[PDB]
């Protein structure tokens, strides 16, 4: 499922994305912009072996598991494929812990290197919400 900019700020929104450990929404939606330009089935294969799932393009290494990552974790207890459902609850919930890990969401390197600093309520302006 390809998502619209106001779409996925409602179900984000819906799901308790919104200010969650302090990030705005226009936070979440920009990194769902520059990860996966909205697509849920988005994949992205990473030089070390592990995967990028879903449209916060989350990684096998550590919060899926895929079978093919080897020495990997799977802290959110998920398969990697639950991250390309066109419901995003999946994605939302293992995000939730991602961002919890220390860092917040400088986890995600395009938020870091594209979002951050920047006027991301431009991301949710216009949107009934
Ligand atoms: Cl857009
Ligand atoms: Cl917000
Ligand atoms: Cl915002
Ligand atoms: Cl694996
Ligand atoms: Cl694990
Ligand atoms: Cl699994
Ligand atoms: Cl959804
Ligand atoms: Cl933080
Ligand atoms: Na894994």
């Amino acid at each position: 499922k390809v998502f619209g900019r106001c779409e996925l700020a409602a179900a984000m929104k819906r799901h308790g994305l919104d200010n969650y450990r302090g990030y705005s929404l226009g936070n979440w939606v920009c990194a769902a912009k520059f990860e996966s330009n909205f697509n849920t089935q988005a994949t992205n294969r990473n030089t070390d072996g592990s995967t990028d799932y879903g449209i916060l393009q989350i990684n096998s290494r550590w919060w899926c598991n895929d079978g093919r990552t080897p020495g990997s974790r799977n802290l959110c207890n998920i398969p990697c494929s639950a991250l390309l459902s066109s419901d995003i609850t999946a994605s939302v919930n293992c995000a939730k812990k991602i961002v919890s890990d220390g860092n917040g969401m400088n986890a995600w390197v395009a938020w870091r290197n594209r979002c951050k600093g920047t006027d991301v309520q431009a991301w949710i302006r216009g949107c009934r919400l």
